[PDB]
């Protein structure tokens, strides 16, 4: 199920979020079941933007070996709340993007929730600067999610095997 | 599935919508699969409000014979667009309510869609001032929906049988 | 003036706000300069609503003795933040209404800010269950506003002299 | 003044708007009174963005010869309405930006309105690819604004005299 009961949670975000250090490539390690990622080998590339915010380039290897991509823009509409962002993708409506925790150098936890009456629809990914994350960090970012309701048993481990994700090199 | 592909449509609404005549009791005849209606015998009661807009009282007979109810408030945030309303229910986030077509005296078609990136989540009900609607009107309000994408084959015919909905009298 | 430099602040609101004990009649003691109050002797009557939230009745005397009034509906769009309400006045667009402090029985502090780029337009009023309030309360509620950037030297003391306000039976 | 009575209009926008042909340098010819332009010789440079939308560079001369500038990002939040854009300027909150008419090669009409209860605050500018525009074009774009309530007698002609604007290499 993608519509989970209950309204959107209001989890804590990363304090003094430095977007400049958050830039670069991030590998999807574990993700909540979503409908936008239709393949595996997912990567998020955050690069510089001429105006405000940063740019977004997302890539995945579909099962047919085809690499699908989406471009987008990221802005924190409240500059005093830099970790709560709004992501504007192509052919898409504005979606929320909240950095809950990151070291900028190894791990990152991201959350998106849109309210639907008394139900909600959420997106979550555990990302790494490498195609793998230590199990300790995964178990700790999984506890941050369990703390505000997420069934960390619904999490899907994204395939990042070097031989399968070879077209993404 | 409750998350359908594609963004929210922008269908046409009832012209010169008179909310005063739309007040009263409406019976659910056919509805898109939703998560808020967990029973049958659904009824919508729109009554007067002391300030702006009108009040909302929704009732259904659950399978245990229990009548569940929800109260709410309805406001058209744009007075020059009176058919595009916002419904504020209890323990719920603000949801959209658009009257697409009504005679005020027999039939009414309602639509709610919230965007979720490149996907959407929608609610739809064909309502009648009586527990039944003629099949001609159902087939015509079903064509208005087919015209903007709705799979009118996903529609659920709400049970309004007099003997089963007897606790709602 | 009315459009002041700087984005809107996000002040703290009253905790465990009870809109039921907030119901009744509030008299304007002091107000930030605004464009909707074109008179004095102002009163805000918060009443009950059949649906969600409370009803609004705002009354004031103009310099020509005429009593002008407005009706509106008040709704907390997030039930988990019931002190951050939205006010839907007649012939008017949705405007914010935040109860920052209230003892329900004597005083209340209210703030409204809409963002206008790098500037803002704000409304704030100190209210009482009586046509007067003690200087100690006025001075502490002024210190709360001062903490978030409000020039308390721009505030205007509303006229609540029973002789001037005699048309308010 | 700046806060004018009445809610915001919903004017018509340019059809099949091409943001690519809209890119480049636009000079301010005439403008509605606003609080962000504190000088003259104004220019808006619309450039390319690595993600969604275009970049913004707004430049003006102050009475003291200093050239003040702002950077921002422009995004059409609804891809099916690309002429209704949102502008995210630096140190500023999201503000609306609507291209109502443009031939891309000579003229453009732009409007912004945020609602302030039963009042409103609006921004509008007539732009040219040259520091001047023909009276026939100015007069037709004034008639478009006049159709939706804009007092064209409040408009201000921006100074684009090459001698005064000499600091703009
Ligand atoms: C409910 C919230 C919600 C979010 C957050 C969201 C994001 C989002 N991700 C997308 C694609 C994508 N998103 C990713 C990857 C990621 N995306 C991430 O949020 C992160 C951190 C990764 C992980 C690396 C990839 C690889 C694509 C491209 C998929 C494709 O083109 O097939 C798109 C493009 C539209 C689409 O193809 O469906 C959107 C809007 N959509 C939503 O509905
Ligand atoms: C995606 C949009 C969307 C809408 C529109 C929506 C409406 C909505 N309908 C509700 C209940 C209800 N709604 C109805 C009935 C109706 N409801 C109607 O929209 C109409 C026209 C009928 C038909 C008569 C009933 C009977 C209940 C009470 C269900 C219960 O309490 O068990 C509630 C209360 C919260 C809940 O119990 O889930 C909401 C928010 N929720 C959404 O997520
Ligand atoms: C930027 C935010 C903002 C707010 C909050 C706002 C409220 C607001 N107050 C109004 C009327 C009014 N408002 C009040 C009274 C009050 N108002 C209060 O919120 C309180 C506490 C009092 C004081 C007791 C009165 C008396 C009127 C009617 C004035 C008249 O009709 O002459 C109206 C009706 C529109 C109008 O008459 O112009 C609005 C929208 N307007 C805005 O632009
Ligand atoms: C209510 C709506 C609204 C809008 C649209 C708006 C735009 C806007 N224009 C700005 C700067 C600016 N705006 C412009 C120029 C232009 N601006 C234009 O949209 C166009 C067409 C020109 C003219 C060519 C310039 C030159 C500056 C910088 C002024 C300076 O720094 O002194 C800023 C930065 C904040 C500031 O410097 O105060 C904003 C938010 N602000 C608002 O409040």
């Amino acid at each position: 199920m993608f519509i989970k009961p209950g309204r959107c949670p209001k989890p804590a975000v990363q304090e003094d979020f430095d977007a400049a250090r958050y830039l670069g490539v991030w590998y999807d390690i574990q993700r909540l079941p979503n409908k936008f990622q239709k393949g595996e080998c997912a990567t998020a590339t955050y690069s510089l933007s001429p105006g405000v915010g940063f740019s977004v380039f997302n890539r995945e290897r579909l099962a047919n070996g085809t690499i699908k991509s989406v471009i987008g823009s990221a802005i924190a509409e409240d500059p005093c709340e830099p970790a709560k962002l709004q992501f504007f993708h192509e052919n898409a409506a504005p979606v929320p993007y909240w950095v809950l925790s990151t070291d900028y150098d190894n791990y990152a936890l991201v959350y998106s929730c849109i309210n639907l009456g008394a139900s909600h629809a959420a997106a979550a990914s555990i990302v790494s600067r490498q195609p793998t994350l230590p199990e300790e960090t995964i178990k700790k970012l999984q506890g941050t999610m369990s703390s505000f309701g997420v069934g960390v048993d619904t999490l899907l481990t994204t395939n990042q095997d070097a031989a399968y994700c070879s077209a993404m090199n």
